[PDB]
């Protein structure tokens, strides 16, 4: 069995789910049709590490519908749905992935979508979060230099430098050769990205390198649209709480934290912000929104949202102040924008799961959601179909260019092209009956573009 | 045990969420502490008939901390929380309701809340649907008339009507003696308000009767702001489908079906609205919702909410016109506004609990809520506690005017007077942090009203 | 000559107006098209009282469209167009109207609307205001006891009286044999109906007449969504001023204020609300706006509106708090929401037409339009013409209902019937392209009404 | 005299509304305060050419207020306000301008900005458009070549090259030694921005150039919030038209774009967009826009807005299509967005000052507004003073920066350092009553930003 996945016997229901997830994810069924005849990826050899969820399962097979073969594996120990790896398995594609799996199994797992049956290798990588990109190279590394896994400081870390050692005793240069191979990484997420930033600094990027985070269709969607349809579901499930009349606060008004106000608004809170960004500040207070510091929000707000992507702007003597029954979650860093960990010496009773009151020295409680990590994942079910639809539109068309012209790039992290960018965003319109005009010539020519696009310039913030 | 629960055991767990309900409940509460001194219910015996949840749980404890004596039972085999249930009769309430009981025990719990220990009687009804008020009535006539209790149409009369007659064979004055000590009843739902309006017409009411269904702050919350706070919820937990640049249709613009397009126009759906109410059309027009066809939406549409409560608003031709995957569900008459029965001859398949896949001849495949049932109680939580709030304390306001004053109106319906209907939206104020303001004498005489109100007149529509 | 206007040379650009404000009406137009053949106004001679401007001009060919005779004059001194009279007037109708007429010529003008050539009499009124009416009723009485004319309070009396006396002396019986020949009076304002009720009251009401003001349709346009259209507007003519990032309270969130605080919102503006009512207050609340006094108000925003429809709600307490060239308007009762005349001791600085700085005793300026009366006619020019046109649909079918089927009224007052309240909403939806939907013979069984309407019952509030 | 102004009697009057726009400007005011101390611009010699109206006369008297010396004309022939030049001529700066004053007197008044006495020159340029920077750099070339003036295809060239002409007769050398003396040139338009990038391109820029067109908070206010203040208005001054219920179309959905979407439907309007950029597209559709075809919409609705600053967007055959009374009017590029020229072979008939009908040969009109030139600007007053503000304090910032500082910058065009744009946001807080929070150490650390920024990436799009 060229694959390990929890009960192949799920797979019926992966299917069904995946054809109700391909209506919700135009842009990948609509590549396939469009380049159906070309066969781009036709001959590619995509290693893929990335949340074996069922909306991942349409990337994988549009990828093989355009001609690709592909391993796959998650980039999280949880994060697996395990009905779709078996579905995914039963059309032919091996995937290593299951929910709850061990870390041991987690880096094992990573290798084997870069062990290639019959004398093959991976020519394409596919990630979210650089975990795959990072064995290459750190591998490659210890072949020439065994002290780079010679002392582990946490736990990810001694499962990883395990796994290396165990493979360089079965080919003492198992990394670099499979390294040589690779023509192009596609990254998704923010640290993945400031890992491929790193190794081109360091010399060490051997190929070129999309970063597909820093598009305006898929931050727009995975920041903005994403949050904004995803807030008050997580809230509601966690506590079915009455939103119309409360005073809500938003610390942050960058893209989560704008969207997150806009659903607020839109069910008849009252939405107060804060930022430290004076721009940000006055982008919020143009939509009517009150902005205002935290100590002030504290003792009077009904609802806290953190968005701010920083270090305890919720902290201890906020909750302290806080209104009895007062609701506080966090939709943006995955951890520690609440001061969680200064609450942990009071009593806590559970409500359910990811529901939890604190009890303070004086009986007044708040309840805390998904404790303190992100309320959208933790309470709700993350971002629907037609945004991950988004996202991984352009991990298709970037593994497309790539593929396909990557000769014409250098050994650098760049930016997804306006022009495919743009592409991303048409492949999503006819779902949503969109009609999109057409330049003339001369109007091409009059406001200086091609008809074809780009139609904006870099510099241009939409 | 002067009780009937599920289960005993399951107190401590009702009394936490009893805890937390409390203070998204403040009308209820600020009335206990109001009312507290003056013990206005005290000589109450109260039978309620009315859902029984945590939320009832607290107009329950409510009646009772302001002097009242309580007998409880649920208007419905299936709406029982047991947690709920348990931690009121911990508290020393009889109930008689679990989730899940038989008709047979459903109609025999609507005779225990009117047989009270040491030869005293029930002198109030809290109603909800009628059925408690029903059986007297009816139970009462049988006594000179079984031919009443003769032809039952339906699964339900069935076992009403053998309830009556075995308690026929006990005492065969059984329900008129308990009738004959009711002083009022307080009737909330739409199905038990027409039943009191009939037996009025026919001189069969003998007693005062307050109809609390048309009290502005009950409509409001029952219908606009209820519907508006769970209609997506019920959606997304059944679909965790992307609302923005989706047309939905929403068919009936009455009090539900405003809340609907509001919160559905929030989360960015183009709104189309139908209507046969040319008043109704064109407010929704002002607010700048196209006003369509149902025939010209069937095949355009991506989402379809019925909210008319009429007889299938959504046809079998409708459906066959649908997008694929289409979702559709129904939020306002209990059921029958989707022609579900006509799909019947189609193969379904479930997709999950309350969502079921429709398909049709041509492989093309609907998406139906709850089965064609209310997707906010099928799919969601129904109302939150701050909308329940304002129905409940409409209930209690209303038994407080009818045991102490009941005297001063004649055997008919009336609606919650006016006066009574703006405490309850007071009581509420202080909670959301609304400032009421006070007229002055002189303010007062110049737009002719008293300072202490009632500020409208009775024609007023808000 | 059978008229008095400013100037006949006017018609031209009156005619050319007329023509822009049909498009704008379509309740008006659509009448004349649908009861063309029937010719319901055929033998009707109707004298009206109503602002002589543009759009009332499409009113009066309308009712000339449908076979009336009519005769013309304003209900107020200042609020005719005179090109509007100049067109009527050339088309064949007698205008007795000019701007800035005096208060003798005004009651001289509302006898010429009631004396008909060759030996004819009116023998229908359509009045705003009441003093059409007025003047028959009084008139009526002065033949029996002149001491009714003989003690004049204020101006207008002294113009009312002497011109009474002036006609008693051409017939000793003018006005009673007039009064005769009414079938019936529609009425549109909230003070024209009080007369019409308080003539009733005393059994000094000869005819039935049709309360216009209460319709759903008229009421709706003229309070919530003609303020709605306009506050802005006026507010902008006025001062240019930025409305984004603004504190604007409303006094008052009826129909008036609902609108007012909804068009503001709709620019950025940070919204709150002031009331007296906690249902209203609740309703205010329910849309995310905070709920505050006027004393917490007034040293904090930026923007005051008053929509009460009460005295002195802006006191010169208030205005001495307020911000520095803080804004203050009216758009609710004419005069006395703000005691503008308690600023009078203190410097004024004209700043433009209907545009004052009022210095405080600390060099504090307030910005005050329309010195306190209304800024949506002062700043502003009032309702457009889609909201004119429901009022005057109105005035329209009253006429027709009373001149038609008078016979089967009371000599009461009645509010317009449900059944022609609609027809007003449905001759409106055509133009902006709602396609109201019909009930089956099932589906109007099924909710109890007929197919043909009236849809909802007396006490559906909308 | 050493001005050319209307007529200095103008002085009080002007002085009376610079006091006003004072309180609506406080990012100038601010400015004055905060730089009192230090008069970071004495020394300077500004020669400013920028619209001589009173929010420009708020600008000069900031810069004043900060040390420099000023002198000032009009970037166009139309735009002076009288009283607003009266009143900075009054208060001690050489102004030239007048409203309606002709191209000969434009050019002339052009070269006074750089005639300082004592043998001074100006050594700052603040420009609006560019026609100063051109004038000294089109005559320093022509000193050495002739023919760079010799072939003017246009009238405004005519004058242009007739003052050179004139100039080179009193000094060979006239703009060649005036030159030398420029420290910087700051850019407030697109104009401008492309002829400076143009001349660097040619190596024709003698010193750095501040582009602060592009900064994003002259952007935003100028483009997205300035229209969104103003589009409605300019509709309702020109037709008094019912904007409920309505279909607007906008064409285009940059900023301009958004800007009028957002008010549109926040007064009811159904709103439909037309794009070309598929990014822009999903963005309106993402916020429940349909994204239509102008073919689509001519015949359909019923406010035509152009938002595209493209030709011909609006042709011959949309307006033939349009709906009777259909309007139409521009906000975007300042002319040719709309075919107007196309429609001159009809019959037009004035309504009033910049409203006119269009008859087509079948009888139908189309109301055009400003002859599509910009609405807000002909229909209106243009952007409100808050809006302004943030366009010249960029300016002010830019002119600090470039004068005490020029020698940090090479020969380039600069677009506003991040953090002086963060600056003009937060001046405009106080105003508006947004309290802006401040980083810990730890929390700056964290997102690796200083606490006193910049907060943001360069690529941020906000
Ligand atoms: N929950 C999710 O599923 C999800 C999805 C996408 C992104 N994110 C995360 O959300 C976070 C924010 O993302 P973004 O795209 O909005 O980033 P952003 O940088 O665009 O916006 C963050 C904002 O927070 C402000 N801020 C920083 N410190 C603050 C403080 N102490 N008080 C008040 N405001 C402060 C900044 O000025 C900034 O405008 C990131 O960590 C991102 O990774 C989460
Ligand atoms: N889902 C819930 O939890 C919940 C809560 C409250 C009320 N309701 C139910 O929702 C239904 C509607 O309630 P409401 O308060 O909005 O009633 P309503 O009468 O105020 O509104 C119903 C609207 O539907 C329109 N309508 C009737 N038949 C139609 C048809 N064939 N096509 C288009 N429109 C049609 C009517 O003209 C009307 O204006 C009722 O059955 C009510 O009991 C449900
Ligand atoms: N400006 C116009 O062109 C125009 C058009 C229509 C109506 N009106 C007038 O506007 C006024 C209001 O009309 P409406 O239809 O909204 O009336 P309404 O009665 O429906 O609403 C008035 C509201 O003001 C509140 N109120 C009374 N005194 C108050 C106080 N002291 N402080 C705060 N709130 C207070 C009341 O509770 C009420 O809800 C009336 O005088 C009406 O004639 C003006
Ligand atoms: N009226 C004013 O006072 C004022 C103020 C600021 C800017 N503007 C002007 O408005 C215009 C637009 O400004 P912006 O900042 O929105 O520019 P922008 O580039 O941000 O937006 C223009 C939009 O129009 C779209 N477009 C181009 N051709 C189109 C076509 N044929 N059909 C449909 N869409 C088309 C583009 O795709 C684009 O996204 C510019 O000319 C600008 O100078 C006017």
């Amino acid at each position: 069995q060229d694959y390990v996945v929890a009960d192949i016997a799920l797979a019926g229901w992966g299917r069904k789910e995946l054809n109700i997830a391909e209506t919700e994810m135009p842009g990948l069924v609509q590549i396939r049709d469009e380049y159906k005849a070309q066969q781009p990826l036709k001959g590619a050899r995509i290693a893929g590490s990335l949340h074996m969820t069922i909306q991942t399962g349409v990337l994988i097979e549009t990828l093989k519908a355009l001609g690709a073969d592909v391993r796959w594996a998650s980039c999280n120990i949880f994060s697996t749905q395990d009905h779709a790896a078996a579905a995914i398995v039963e059309a032919g594609t091996p995937v290593f992935a299951f929910k709850g799996e061990s870390l041991d199994e987690y880096w094992e797992f990573s290798h084997r979508i870069f062990e290639w049956p019959n004398g093959e290798f991976a020519n394409m990588i596919l990630d979210d979060g650089g975990d795959a990109t990072l064995l290459l190279i750190l591998g490659s590394k210890a072949e020439k230099d065994r002290s780079v896994i010679a002392r582990p400081t946490n736990e990810e870390e001694v499962a990883l430098f395990k796994s290396i050692e165990r493979h360089l005793e079965i080919d003492g240069s198992w990394y670099s050769k499979r390294l040589a191979h690779i023509k192009g990484v596609t990254e998704e997420t923010t640290t993945g990205v400031h890992r491929l930033y790193q190794m081109e600094k360091d010399g060490r990027l051997p190929f070129p390198a999309f970063n597909v985070n820093d598009s305006v269709t898929k931050s727009k969607f995975d920041n903005l649209y994403g949050c904004r349809e995803s807030l008050v579901d997580g809230i509601k499930r966690a506590t079915d709480v009455m939103i119309a009349g409360k005073i809500a606060v938003v610390a942050g008004y960058g893209d989560v934290g704008k969207g997150c106000a806009q659903s607020l608004r839109g069910l008849g809170a009252t939405v107060w912000v804060t930022e430290i960004d004076p721009i940000c500040a006055l982008q919020a207070a143009m939509e009517g929104y009150r902005v205002v510091t935290m100590e002030y929000a504290a003792d009077k707000a009904d609802i806290f949202v953190t968005a701010t992507g920083n270090y305890h702007v919720i902290n201890h003597d906020h909750m302290k102040a806080m209104r009895h029954n007062a609701i506080v979650c966090n939709i943006g860093h995955f951890d520690s924008e609440i001061d969680v960990a200064s609450t942990r010496q009071y009593q806590w009773e559970n409500i359910k799961p990811q529901v939890d009151h604190i009890i303070f020295p004086d009986g007044k409680r708040v309840i805390l959601l998904a404790e303190g990590r992100l309320v959208n994942l933790g309470c709700a079910t993350g971002h629907p179909s037609f945004v991950m639809s988004n996202s991984f539109t352009n991990q298709t068309l970037a593994q497309i260019e790539l593929f396909t012209r990557g000769g014409e790039y250098a050994n650098k992290v760049y930016v997804l092209p306006k022009h495919l960018d743009e592409k991303v965003a048409r492949l999503h319109l006819a779902r949503i009956g969109a009609q999109l005009s057409e330049l003339s010539d001369d109007q091409a020519a009059y406001i200086g573009v091609s008809k074809a696009g780009p139609f904006k310039p870099d510099h241009y913030r939409y």
